[PDB]
């Protein structure tokens, strides 16, 4: 079977990853057929971290692009499409400096056009794209778009689809199929996939990614407490104020100050709860910050930093997280650890360790008070980062859309048998 290939660079706020996908030439339109062939993690920061030195943005991709030449067979280089899609890191930079944004985009374009792949552009995704393409990825890999049954006996209602929650470094997305009336066009999505219509809700909360939330909690802690109740007792660091306050997410809230943790789970909870404005809703129902959201429903996969954080809680802390009440207890126990106690659980490298308490607490509030999961809906949420040997994220769904590999309708409308 002759294989075709495709490459997406996911240029996220904190890192770039390259994914290489392969599929058989003559089965390319079947759902669930495309899979991941390989991947590469670019060393250092995301492309937006090179705003003041844009040529390094392109250079940073070279090691992974060299790997792609070895991963994809040589006779196939020229007809392999390559895409770069950039997310909230580049969206935040476009707020600060559209000129610096264009120069970063020009530097990666210039590097990518030097390679023999069919280079199809470097683009910034909208938040909607980001959310919807992650939802397409998860459901395509799990074959949720197959029409189940057979003639004279189709399953009814049709197979449910998996909602997607993506916790990135600078934004977070929530996307799910819904039968609720749409009250905000900015959230409303209609897809036509394999002959079927899917009514989907999506929203992207810019500045509610993990790294921007950790910055906002640091600015907040500095302002209200002059200690960090989410960091563990005995941990301290020298905080550079210009770094804290340069983000568009924190400029809302001495060059160096010392800041220490206090392991105070209750003050940590109070600090995180200030992130969610629930006072005002111009719609019949909101998530938070005045944003329209219909009731969460169906199964969900929570990936990226949702997965990594819960995996810390289950695997390193040894704590169960099957209910919202367990996840909340796991958070308190984590936040109550001292720095020596936390460090004694992690024999190897400790980067991110002081932050798990804050992120876990944000995730618990995001789900229960942001999105209004309760014990009943939360039971339908799985934390996973892979499906069918393929990393879950927006890259695959992006590549599928741009390469036109999901047909709106089946061939001949399958003789109309699905009508
Ligand atoms: N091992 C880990 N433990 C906890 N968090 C981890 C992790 N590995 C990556 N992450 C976090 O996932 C997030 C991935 O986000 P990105 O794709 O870089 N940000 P965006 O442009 O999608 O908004 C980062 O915050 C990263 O630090
Ligand atoms: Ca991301």
């Amino acid at each position: 079977p002759a294989l075709k290939y495709g490459i997406v660079l996911d240029a996220g706020s904190s890192h770039t990853s390259m994914f290489v996908y392969k599929w058989p030439a003559d089965k390319e339109n079947d759902t669930g057929i495309v899979g991941q062939h390989s991947s590469c993690d670019v060393q250092g920061g995301g492309i937006s971290s090179y705003a003041n030195d844009p040529s390094k943005a392109g250079q940073s991709l070279v090691r992974c692009l060299e790997q792609a030449l070895r991963d994809v067979p040589r006779d196939r280089h020229a007809s392999t499409p390559l895409y770069l899609g950039a997310t909230a890191g580049m969206r935040l930079l476009n707020l600060t400096s559209p000129e610096a944004t264009a120069r970063v985009l020009e530097a990666v374009t210039q590097t990518l056009t030097q390679y023999p792949f069919d280079f199809r552009g470097a683009r910034i995704l909208s938040g909607q794209d980001e959310g919807v393409f992650g939802w397409v990825t998860a459901n395509y890999l799990l074959e949720n778009f197959i029409k189940y049954g057979w003639v004279g006996r189709w399953i009814r209602p049709r197979k449910g689809t998996l909602g997607a929650m993506d916790l990135g470094g600078a934004s977070t997305q929530i996307t799910f199929e819904t039968t609720s009336p749409s009250e905000d066009p900015g959230n409303e999505v209609h897809l036509r996939l394999y002959g079927q219509h899917y009514r989907v809700y999506t929203h992207s909360f810019l500045c509610y990614g993990r790294d921007q939330i950790l910055l906002r909690l640091l600015a907040s802690a500095l302002q209200i407490h002059r200690f960090h109740p989410c960091w563990p007792k005995g941990y301290s660091t020298q905080v550079l104020l210009q770094e804290v306050y340069q983000s568009p997410c924190t400029m809302g809230q001495s060059a160096i100050v010392s800041l220490s943790g206090t392991s105070n789970a209750t003050l940590c909870r109070d600090l995180v709860s200030r992130l969610f404005n629930i006072s005002s809703c111009p719609f019949s129902q909101c998530s938070f910050n005045g944003v329209f959201q219909p009731p969460v429903a169906g199964n969900f996969i929570a990936f990226s930093a949702f997965y990594y954080t819960v995996d810390f809680l289950t695997t390193v802390m040894g704590l169960p997280v099957g209910t919202l009440k367990q996840l909340e207890e796991a958070t308190e126990i984590t936040c109550n650890q001292t720095w020596t106690e936390l460090q004694a659980r992690v024999p190897g490298q400790k980067t991110r360790l002081a932050d798990y308490c804050a992120v876990a607490m944000f995730i618990h509030q995001l789900l229960s008070r942001g999105y209004h999961f309760d014990e009943r809906s939360f039971r339908e949420v799985v934390f996973q980062k892979k499906a069918a040997d393929t990393a879950v994220g927006w890259a695959l769904g992006y590549m599928l859309n741009l390469t036109n590999l999901i047909p709106a309708d089946l061939p001949g409308l399958r003789k109309g048998t699905h009508f």
